[PDB]
């Protein structure tokens, strides 16, 4: 029983962290195959954050002017480029650690566990969602740049690495291949990170976690389309058919239809929790998935 | 910036887990230099009343089959320390890292890696003034433990039962009034951590909530009001430990301790601070700076 904020098992991404330094910048590093990737920025001087030419101040570059540490031994860098916005460091050694590992995309609204790391080394792991905005609520310091977002389902999927703070202690980084998510660049310019919304289907699959773990009081019908009514007006990210059927074999194993726990919601949003708390929180836990709650509640295993 | 309910790295505990059978139970053990360290009630059968050094008797070594893996350990001994047993094999971890055995102290902190069939399922971060844990754990995680890490891990807890959750330290001691047994128990009344609230204060006024900043109190006076809401009183042993943060913020411990009062007396009016509409006990002060500072491992 009981319902946390639960992180995956973070050896595997450990074995691949690596320290990464041009010139006076250190930050860093994943370390998979004979590829070490961090972010483009690690070539930026203290003037040249305000509005870099990233061509140009690669090209000022040579192998020789990026320092990898692995724990103690260093790597030598035989090659370089810049995809997107992550440098590729290859080094002449394959990482004898590494995971079967693939790189991902998530969508708004998946989470994951990031591993937060200064100097190479890991400080400590949470799980993140990433926000319909793009954005992500973690723990990130000045040196975390470089620290990576991970699922594990024995191979592990990366999806995010950590390029930036922003004002408002908002956080924004990139996938694996150093595409953006949402409309930040690395660039230290003020940046607009757009209104955010609360991931309704996450929601749902919280209340039915509640539910299955005997926290029950909030149940008490509705439409999808009187629902979303509601909960557009309290900002929460509209319910999609397709969302109704992720949440499916929740509905099957508490016994609860879609519908009747929207209804639940709705009357939630209207009225407040009048004090009460659900799963131990006093708001509204939109940071699990439906399939979150399925592997705490179920116990799934990694090897 | 920001702030999270952060574990430690899991790696070097993962590389301790293995699975652990007799008779038909299957649970964790935590396998260190040559001994495989588990509940004892992996030896109970379907435990409402259990006679473990009877139960234990009828038990041989190979009764106890120990895999980590895909490889079987052989068992060449057995032991009972108190409520767990200690698997004796014929090798040693070659993964065991620098470790201690301590039996950590209520209000303290520590990551659990739930574990089922010996295999890691997750990782999250308070031993209660009641001496349970609110945490996770299905039937079959028994034998999981937690951790705290300085590269030396110390070990302070194992799954033992779900009533809430309870267990033992590495010798076998319980943590709390509890038994190894099917019986319904009693914890005591549950108790706010004081000193931790206070030091998630500090951390939320370090990163920008400050909005419940306001009057000052003193030591007699906030534990008069600590007791009326369920909160264990504050020491000056928990003053000095506070020291670091009252200098970084600048704002002196008793008066954190009169907006904690107006808090307590007033409620949070809809508000919230780092995230949280509750006022939160789960982070330690030393857990703060860690967070705060980026200490690494
Ligand atoms: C990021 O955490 C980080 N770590 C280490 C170093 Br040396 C530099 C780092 O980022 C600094 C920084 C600050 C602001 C902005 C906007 C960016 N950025 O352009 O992305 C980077
Ligand atoms: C505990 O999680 C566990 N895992 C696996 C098995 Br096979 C058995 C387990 O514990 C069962 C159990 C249930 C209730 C009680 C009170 C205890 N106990 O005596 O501690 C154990």
């Amino acid at each position: 029983s009981g319902f946390r904020k639960m992180a995956f098992p973070s050896g595997k991404v450990e074995g691949c962290m690596v320290q990464v330094t041009c010139g006076t910048t250190t930050l860093n590093g994943l370390w998979l195959d004979d590829v070490v990737y961090c972010p483009r920025h690690v070539i930026c001087t203290s003037e040249d954050m305000l509005n870099p030419n990233y061509e140009d101040l690669l090209i000022r570059k040579s192998n020789h002017n990026f320092l990898v540490q692995a724990g103690n031994v260093q790597l030598r860098v035989i090659g370089h480029s810049m995809q997107n916005c992550v440098l590729k460091l290859k080094v002449d050694t394959a990482n004898p650690k590494t995971p079967k590992y693939k790189f991902v995309r998530i969508q708004p609204g998946q989470t994951f566990s990031v591993l937060a790391c200064y100097n190479g080394s890991p400080s400590g792991v949470y799980q993140c969602a990433m926000r319909p905005n793009f954005t992500i609520k973690g723990s990130f310091l000045n040196g975390s740049c470089g620290s990576v977002g991970f699922n594990i389902d024995d191979c592990v999927s990366f999806c995010y690495m950590h390029h930036m703070e922003l004002p408002t202690g908002v956080h924004a980084g990139t996938d694996l291949e150093g595409n953006f998510y949402g409309p930040f660049v690395d660039r230290q310019t003020a940046q607009a990170a757009g209104t955010d919304t609360t991931i309704t289907v996450n929601v749902l699959a919280w209340l039915y976690a509640a539910v299955i773990n005997g926290d029950r009081w909030f149940l008490n019908t509705t439409t999808l389309n009187d629902f979303n009514l509601v909960a557009m007006k309290y900002n929460y990210e509209p319910l999609t058919q397709d969302h109704v059927d992720i949440l499916g074999p929740l509905s099957a194993q508490t016994g609860i239809a879609v519908l009747d726990m929207c209804a639940s919601l709705k009357e939630l949003l209207q009225n407040g929790m009048n004090g009460r708390t659900i799963l131990g929180s006093a708001l509204l836990e939109d940071e699990f998935t439906p399939f979150d709650v399925v592997r705490q509640c179920s116990g799934v295993t990694f090897q």
